[PDB]
């Protein structure tokens, strides 16, 4: 069922050029969250979807091919389940005290200073983070760890970069 | 006149906490672009303004104090004038061929590969970049150069970043 069902829905979503644009990604994400009222959102905005695309676009076509889209989609599916699980008060949002458990359940063990920066950038003035912000934060975070690890194969904890490389890493995102 | 007029408008914009939030920034940027029918925009969205705020927030308060905001606002003023100057067909947008001249007029000399990457990430399927996307790109680009330079203390053209610093620089942005 599900290998074939997935190919069907990628093909219908990707349309005539067989790749998923940021706009196509935006539309499907907004259509789907509408069927989960336990995921509170103000919507996936175009800018957030361009960022999710850029970060997942390994082969630099500007768009998401089948394998890139499948990796993204499978993460979103794991992460949405984690979001529901760690929303222990059923507010439909992840507050400051729920967040470390949720991120830790996604494989990230960050220090306090980083959680504080993330809360400033992505959560509201209550320290509450809604679903599109949470997804957007995790797609980026997972991509940044992966980028760094690709440049640090021997686990030195350091990478060395020139300006061209730096700009590629920080602006194609 | 203009040192005092500026302090007046910061104070009125920043309001009760004396710092400019992403929402306050959004609102002023949208109010001002409305008076320039030569700038085409779909609007400054909340997520883009949170990003501009994070990238300019040197002291990590979550908001833009007087000096941070003055730096941002003075760049926006120079950059809007450049946008108008390099929109040679008055489309209200900067296309692929207008873009290198515009960025070069802002002090960034990038190679072809980097201009292509910027177009993929910030310009639409036509290769057109509207005003909020242009500002947003420049704020981030200027911040990423500045961040490189702060880390290249020996003037070698290379930086060493550890994982902690990488995650801070990429996630609080
Ligand atoms: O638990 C799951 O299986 C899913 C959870 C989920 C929840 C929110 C988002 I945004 C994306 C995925 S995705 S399964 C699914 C596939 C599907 C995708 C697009 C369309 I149009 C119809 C069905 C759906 O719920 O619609
Ligand atoms: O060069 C100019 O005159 C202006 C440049 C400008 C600044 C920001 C944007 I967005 C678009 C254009 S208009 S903003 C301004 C003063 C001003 C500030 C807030 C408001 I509301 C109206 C005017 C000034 O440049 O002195
Ligand atoms: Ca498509
Ligand atoms: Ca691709
Ligand atoms: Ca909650
Ligand atoms: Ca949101
Ligand atoms: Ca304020
Ligand atoms: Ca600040
Ligand atoms: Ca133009
Ligand atoms: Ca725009």
């Amino acid at each position: 069922e599900e290998v074939r069902q997935f190919r069907r829905l990628f093909a219908q979503l990707a349309g005539d050029d067989m790749e998923v644009s940021a706009t196509e990604l935006m539309n499907i994400l907004n259509k789907v969250v509408t069927r989960h009222p336990d995921l509170k959102t103000d919507g996936f905005g175009i800018d957030t979807c361009r960022s999710m695309v850029a970060v997942m676009d390994s082969d630099t076509t500007g768009k998401l091919g089948f394998e890139e889209f499948k990796y993204l989609w499978n993460n979103i599916k794991r992460w949405q389940a984690i979001y529901k699980q760690f929303d222990t008060d059923r507010s439909g949002t992840i507050c400051s005290s729920e967040l470390p458990g949720a991120f830790e359940a996604a494989g990230f063990h960050l220090n306090e200073h980083l959680y504080n920066m993330i809360i400033r950038r992505y959560s509201d003035e209550s320290g509450n983070m809604d679903f599109d912000n949470f997804i957007s934060c995790l797609v980026r975070l997972d991509a940044m760890f992966r980028a760094f690890k690709s440049l640090d194969k021997d686990g030195t904890g350091q990478i060395q970069v020139n300006i061209q490389e730096w700009l590629q890493l920080t602006m194609y995102s």
